[PDB]
């Protein structure tokens, strides 16, 4: 089943039915002001902090779902309805939602009246603008009433949802002209406030929730909208809201335009008041005047369109597959940029109460968004390193707001330091800017103990070098990339965290996943060592890498696939000797990217085993068989019902690693079939089974052992987007950044006749055309740049701001 | 306006209309299983812990209000309704709700079908029983179907409401017979589960919320109830629920009876499973069999009635005023016992996420329920003492579940140690059991550092002595009883606690309230010292008390009332020199109770000033004038809008102290008029203004400076009940427990002709008849016990389990 279609010309997804299998949302905002908006105009907005500066109120896991947001009511002779079909839920003559890049349009018609609302956050503007067109498409003149409604939050979502015993008496509002100001706690210690404004004269207003709606009425039928006029209520505690009411007369064919603004203002502590008890509204006046006409709103809309076009213009693909073109050209890059903007703060599955992102998550997102924003990527990389500890360890949780690491969560996730090396190498390969290696980064945010960034990478390498186990494999510690594989926990108490509670010293449990990661990233570390002129350091690093590879080949291979780990007892994890979890997905991908077992056939056998035991029509499952009971020696992984999350669920994050491994072994058809199973554009026609947004990646899809097999959870906030974009664009399509330039090495399905990619790389544009006369999967036979044959597979660097034609024959 | 009445014979409050100014709730449970239920059958249940063992889900501050609870649907030929009028909100021929002592009965009828449900938690039973009667009062036979519905919670309210990234995949249920078992995370470190059962054959069931209700439907119209059939859905993640569906034939005049049970079962770790993956239901089986017939439910109901009747039987008043009779005899004692059972965990204003109650709160609550449960009060006192620190200070927050103090919040609330002496003295006065003073009590829960209870009282006394200020007054720390008077905070940044953040050393700011406390409570300590045989210690304590009294008289009196405090700068707080807050309420209450200025007229002047500046028709405000801006040197008190909470709001908690002071000065009419303004039974006819439960006390009523003057907040959970009961029963009616016996000293309005009190005291019952031939307020003329005239005003102790007649003439 399908609930809409893609609009590739306008870069939109069009939802044509209000009742999607789940609310499908979109993100507005780029710098400081952010908004989550659903297809029925539900969601909320905040300023830089969904936890500490939330502006509007939203209820998660509500009955009915997605109840609350920017609500417009059209009242007509006792009838009333909503453009988004919610909250009123009366049948509309026509409904449409369009999710674009940073904007959302919602159109609804009933009784000959059509309402179209465009929501977007303009650039360099701490507010969300909603432009409303009200059109009379009937044959008679009409008198209608337009109602606006938002619900304010008390700036602290946890306090707003738990501390009623104080905050039921603190809500304060102001009403001036057509503007309603929310200024709760502005009198004591807050220098900021919010406002809801319209650019036309209003017939009435409302600011008390119990007066606009009523105690025993829901959003579907407020008492004021039912009665056809506002009550002009001034909020005094309880729940502040903002509502305008405008009386409109429309001739047949006549339309009217309105601009609503939700804005945020910060004042200097000295200039906080205009008079005693009256707030300073100068900044609000300027903000409102900035968009007091439709022309200015249109100009800002066009500027935002240009912004997103420039963001997405750096990688363009022209192939025969429209689904692939739409995935690569628009939605993958858009999701990567949105993940950079939002981290893991707020979604419809993340409540916005969290305190930060993951260190590995921050480093892995850069692999996705590096080619779009190199300077912000450099700044983010330098900020991440400053939090690293002196011994090479890292904080598990990073806080981009304060640019610090969470001390309460702590350390001992032993895979974290390698992601910094991987991200730094990716940035250097993308930009060629080696100068980042010579910058003075502090340790633990301490300027006194500051060293070069290459020193940080050295500490990251030798943290793994020093913490080895009985078999020569890295000690897993608290956990590795798989946060639910806790081999040092042994927890029997229901309420203690699986990731922070440890009862074992951690000197026995190992991990071959971290070993494969070490072998994979040590190549980049050795290259960086060779650049800095340290030949002896490079020799030592190569010796350690070779020792780790030998350890993997001796104590890490089960016999037909790579092992997973060794538990604290010293027994194998992910082995055919076990009764459950005989094979895991994480070790195979990273041990095949590291080129381990490529000559003896171990990698091919491991990939064949992955296909045989982990493959489902909806992707690869994490492990097989699923754990049917609780294993105290394994941690949280077995605490899930079979087929869900880490208990044999489908993580599309580590499916990209299997895709990369399949490209490494030279099987492009298998890699592309693996890619297709999880790509949003290829699973749109099965939307009713997927149940989530058909335009973005989700974190986890139910596995074969589940009875909801095929259903997804935790959309829009994933490292899936970055890794899948990397897999499709660099390993399959074969356009890979490299230290000397741009490497061409595709691995594609044999049936493809070819394709072409337009790539902006280091101050120049390359027009790479790949053709497959003899239908093969891998192997480059000739590259010509600007009409001249070159040697090798690395394109020369020009940095002249021109366009060069590249022809590749396989 | 009025929304119900009192049924004094049946000890109930009857609500006759469902649309009440706010949801009015009641508590079921006595020992471990507890439940909150409103007049529309909304609320939730939990086991000993609203935070860590919540069984059913409830949404606070919802739109519409109070959505979620035990919901019964009656479906009849396409129509459907609810006996509680919610959530369907279809008009009923008749509705009634009776809130009783530990039980709630809701009756509703429509289309000739009447449904009556009685909810109560039986004694020694970890479950809530709902007995349902369905009666056909029409003239034709009918074919109906009955639907049950509750929504389960995942046992961790914070995790349930914030951690959807994991818990959307963890929900698990079983269905067997007529029982639905919720066993989320039972496959793991949890050894407990819940169940919903009915004692009849069911036509169908539902356990998935999206299948019973639908994604875009609310509680008002579930899709299964609309269609008239169940879907037989088995929950797999998302939101587990429990729903039975029974098809019923009804003849005219015929009725059917059903018993629904919400139960909680804990298993041993070695007896968790009947078979692989199948839970052990033997305990659930016997629990269900315990109430499989209406007769057993009726027997348990009668037993609970007897339990509460014995609980409230130790203080009986017979006066001419029925409102006073119902306040003293039923509802004050009931609220005190409920506060003991629930502490401050869960209400409709407390979200149930807190970790404990206040240390002073437990001691102050003990003053109300000591005469009902003397044996549990002794254990409570011993635990509270065991939590105390070596230097005499105490933890601010007590955790009755773990019997520990909250270390993360800390200490330095300098009034906290003084309440322990008051509570211990009250217990000794009530019981005469001095042996508590000789028990070895640990310090900081350390059995090695254990000493006697009298040593704990000595440390509490000398904590104040060693922490005096520049004027000889006690050094206020983080705060005193007034938690919002933070004179050491000086906070400029939001989202940082006003009560734990201190930027000043704390050696200048003093408190006149703690000084009056020290003078009032120290005399009991001197009496205990004399009992223990330490005459020199008593002499030293009396010297310190005299010095404190001199300090109060020299640096604590403003000139027409008592000062409140000295701020950190050393200036007066609560002085006529200040432009705002020239008079507070606490210092006058406690300095007159300690009899500091009764001979020079200072106390009378202070009380006259209190009446002149703080009196409103709805009570007494905290301070006047209200603070209109933020005072950084004062803390959170000025962070409230005027007229709300501590910014000139009405707390009945210190209204009780003002009543006691008015009895001290001998003005009984003023004391009783102060009592009437806040007593629930006297403000019932103004319910629409009060907006909260007209049968229990609330924490705070909006003051004269507020627009909502007269509106209440934070009901059902406060120290208001205990202190108001103490004021009415001991200071006004004059029956006061004392060392060596029972003192008679009433202070009553002159117009009263007299009254009778039946008191159970130390193993005997007294029938005290007070007569007022010459209409006076204070001063007894003679007391005759068993027909013989006695000397003094202390009744002799008999301890013979008999009844003695006491005649008191004023």
């Amino acid at each position: 089943m399908e609930f809409g279609f893609f609009d590739d010309a306008n870069k939109e997804y069009v939802i044509t039915v209000p009742r999607t299998p789940y609310p499908w949302i979109n993100y507005l905002g780029t710098e400081n002001f952010f908004s989550l908006i659903s297809n029925t105009a539900g969601g909320y907005c905040f300023y830089r902090d969904a936890r500490l500066r939330r502006i509007t109120r939203y209820r998660y896991n509500n009955v009915p779902i997605d109840m609350g947001g920017r609500y417009f009511y059209i009242y007509d002779n006792g009838d009333f309805w909503s453009p988004g079909w919610s909250p009123v839920k009366r049948e509309l003559e026509s409904y449409e939602c369009r999710h674009g890049l940073g904007y959302t349009k919602i159109a609804g018609k009933r009784n000959g009246i059509k309402a179209e609302v465009t929501f977007f956050v303009p650039l360099n503007y701490n507010g969300e603008v909603q432009k409303l067109i009200l059109k009379n498409e009937g044959q008679d003149k009409k008198k209608i009433t337009l109602f606006s409604f938002i619900e304010f939050c008390l700036w602290n979502a946890y306090d707003d949802m738990t501390n009623f015993q104080r905050n039921f008496s603190t809500g304060e509002v102001e009403i001036e002209g057509s503007v309603i100001y929310h200024k709760t706690e502005y009198r004591e210690r807050r220098n900021h406030y919010a406002f809801y404004s319209v650019n036309a004269k209003i017939s009435g207003f409302d600011s008390d929730r119990d007066s606009f709606i009523g105690l025993y009425n829901g959003f579907d039928a407020p008492q004021a909208v039912v009665n056809g006029k506002s009550n002009n209520s001034v909020a005094d505690g309880w729940a502040p809201i903002a509502s305008h009411s405008i009386e409109i007369e429309l001739n047949p064919g006549e339309q009217k335009e309105y601009v609503f603004i939700i804005g945020y203002v910060e004042n200097k502590d000295e200039e906080k008041w205009e008079s005693k008890g009256v707030i300073n509204k100068k900044k609000a006046y300027e903000m409102i005047e900035q968009f007091n006409t439709v022309e200015k709103v249109d100009k800002a809309f066009e500027e935002l369109k240009s912004y997103w076009n420039a963001l997405l213009s750096k990688y363009f693909l022209e192939s025969h597959d429209e689904k692939l073109n739409r995935m690569v050209n628009i939605w993958n890059q858009y999701q990567c940029m949105v993940t950079f903007n939002m981290s893991r703060s707020a979604s419809y599955f993340e409540s916005g109460i969290g305190r930060g992102m993951g260190f590995r998550d921050s480093n892995q997102d850069l692999l996705g968004f590096v080619h779009q924003i190199p300077e912000r990527a450099r700044e983010r990389l330098l900020d991440l390193a400053a939090t690293q500890l002196e011994d090479g360890s890292a904080y598990h949780q990073y806080q981009p707001l304060t640019k610090k690491g969470n001390n309460e969560i702590g350390s001992n996730f032993n895979d974290d330091p390698l992601w910094l090396i991987l991200a730094t190498a990716a940035y250097i390969k993308e930009t060629g800017d080696y100068s980042i290696l010579k910058e003075q980064v502090p340790f633990n945010n301490d300027p006194s103990k500051a060293d070069t960034m290459f020193e940080h990478l050295t500490r990251s390498f030798y943290h793994v070098v020093n913490n080895l186990g009985p078999h020569g494999l890295p000690l897993i510690g608290r956990a590795d990339w798989n946060d639910c594989l806790n081999l040092n926990c042994f927890s029997t108490v229901p309420d203690e965290s699986f990731q922070t509670t440890t009862s074992k010293d951690g000197k026995v449990a190992e991990s071959v996943m971290i070993a494969g990661m070490f072998v994979f990233i040590g190549k980049d570390y050795v290259k960086l060592c060779e650049y800095m002129g340290l030949e002896e350091e490079a020799r030592k690093a190569q010796q350690h890498i070779d020792a780790m590879k030998e350890a993997i080949l001796k104590y890490g291979y089960d016999g037909e696939w790579f092992l997973r780990a060794y538990d604290d007892f010293g027994r194998k994890v992910g082995s055919k000797e076990n009764e459950e979890g005989k094979i895991f997905i994480e070790s195979q991908g990273f041990c095949v990217m590291a080129e381990i077992g490529l000559e003896d056939g171990k990698a091919l056998k491991a990939l064949d085993s992955v296909k045989k035991y982990l493959d489902t029509p909806y992707g690869l499952v994490l492990q097989n068989p699923a754990f049917t009971r609780y294993y105290i020696e394994y941690g949280e992984i077995s605490t899930y019902p079979p087929g869900y999350k880490e208990n044999a669920g489908i993580f599309c994050h580590n499916n990209a690693w299997i895709i990369c491994a399949e490209t490494v072994v030279g099987r492009g058809d298998m890699a592309f079939d693996y890619y297709r199973k999880i790509a949003p554009a290829y699973i749109e026609d099965v939307s009713d089974i997927h149940k989530l947004e058909p335009y973005v990646y989700a974190q986890m899809v139910a596995g074969k052992d589940a009875k909801r097999h095929g259903e997804a959870k935790n959309s829009w906030l994933t490292g899936t987007a970055a890794w899948n974009f990397v897999a499709i664009s660099q390993w399959i399509l074969g356009v890979k950044p490299d230290y000397d330039g741009l490497k061409i090495d595709p691995c594609i399905p044999k049936a493809w006749d070819g394709y072409k990619v337009t790539r902006y790389f280091r101050g120049s544009t390359y027009e790479i055309t790949v053709k497959n006369p003899n239908h093969v999967s891998k192997g480059v036979a000739k590259i010509t740049v600007d009409g001249n044959e070159i040697s090798g597979n690395i394109l020369p660097v020009f940095n002249d701001g021109k366009t060069h034609k590249v022809e590749v024959i396989l």
